[PDB]
């Protein structure tokens, strides 16, 4: 079995490699990346998502959101609070500014001890989810708008044709801004291409042991468990690597830089931070090892998840048991 224990491990694809996507992700599989949950690609020395970044600043966040912490430093949930809009240079500006930069830092691991300590005193604001790109359109390769749709993957597989449409999404980060532990909805996988700017630091738990973390979150935070039964995809908890170690929950972490890709795997929780004033874009895609993952994925029907569209169409093929309460938890 390739990498048993469950290691980030980091792919370096040449220039002709770098041309099929799906046959390269079936390539990490082999050696075994998806067992961790989470792999780096680094893209070869030959290639650019764009020209240059220098004509961004007109972009408009409409809802910034200022992300409240509530809990102890680390065992937190966080609550989003919206803003009214602002451009990237005015958020650029905005983390940059006393108030939100970076502090001085001896490393990245200087850096993170200061995140987990600090975090929850600080309510930095986060630019997500902004449907667009900043792949040039003549970017041939891995380029985040031309992906293959999950739709076509499923229809492709199953048979079936169905309505939806899979486009990608920016995030505009700052120093402090946070992303829960999370899966993908439906299980699905992830790639988060990280444009400019500051790093991002993720941690993963390998989805062969996902229910362990699922297991101690319900202990850490019990008024929202009783709330839900997969209330891990309100996006709202965290847990920091010194809590997970004392829990003995297997994870992994890693840092991505500017101009490096991340993939994350069905069933790979994931959770993380931004350095400081960052673009990324990240788009959902799908492979036939996927399907039985889709199938198989936990639903929240409480009300709090509410998601896209197009989530409709793969619970109610995939998962048509659960279709009728996933509907009503949506209205
Ligand atoms: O970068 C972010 O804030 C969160 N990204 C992801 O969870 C992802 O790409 O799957
Ligand atoms: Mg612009
Ligand atoms: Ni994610
Ligand atoms: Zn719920």
């Amino acid at each position: 079995a390739q990498n048993p224990n469950c290691n980030i491990m980091i792919f370096h694809p040449t220039k002709e490699e770098f041309n099929d996507f799906d046959k390269y992700i079936a390539y990490m599989e082999s050696q075994g990346a998806h067992r961790a949950g989470l792999a780096k690609i680094i893209p070869p020395k030959e290639w650019k998502a764009r020209e240059t970044y220098d004509n961004i600043s007109e972009i408009l966040i409409a809802t910034p959101l200022q992300q409240v912490a509530s809990g102890r430093a680390g065992v937190f949930t966080q609550y989003h609070k919206k803003k009214k809009a602002m451009t990237v240079g005015e958020y650029r500006h905005l983390a940059n500014s006393k108030k939100y930069q970076t502090p001085p830092h001896q490393n990245f691991e200087d850096l993170e001890r200061k995140y987990w300590k600090n975090r929850i005193y600080n309510s930095p604001i986060y630019g997500a989810d902004i449907s667009g790109s900043l792949f040039d359109e003549n970017t041939k390769q891995w380029n985040l708008g031309h992906l293959g749709t999950i739709q076509d993957l499923l229809e492709k597989e199953c048979g079936v044709v169905i309505e939806g449409v899979n486009t990608p999404y920016l995030y505009f980060g700052m120093w402090k801004t946070t992303f829960a532990w999370h899966t993908e909805d439906m299980d699905l996988y992830s790639i988060n291409y990280l444009h400019l700017g500051e790093p991002k630091t993720w941690y993963v738990v390998p989805p062969e042991h996902g229910q362990r973390l699922e297991r101690l979150a319900r202990e850490l935070f019990p008024g929202s468990s009783r709330g839900c039964g997969a209330f891990l995809r309100h996006k709202v908890a965290l847990i920091s690597p010194t809590v997970l170690k004392e829990n003995g929950i297997p994870f992994n972490r890693i840092t991505q830089e500017a101009g490096e890709f991340m993939v994350t795997f069905p069933y790979g929780y994931h959770a993380g931070f931004n350095h400081g004033f960052n673009c990324a874009e990240a788009i959902n895609f799908a492979t036939p090892r996927w399907i039985d993952y889709g199938k198989m994925a936990s639903q929240c029907s409480c009300g709090e998840a509410r998601v896209t569209f197009s989530m409709d169409a793969f619970v109610r093929i995939l998962q048509p048991e659960r279709y009728d309460l996933w509907k009503r938890g949506q209205d």
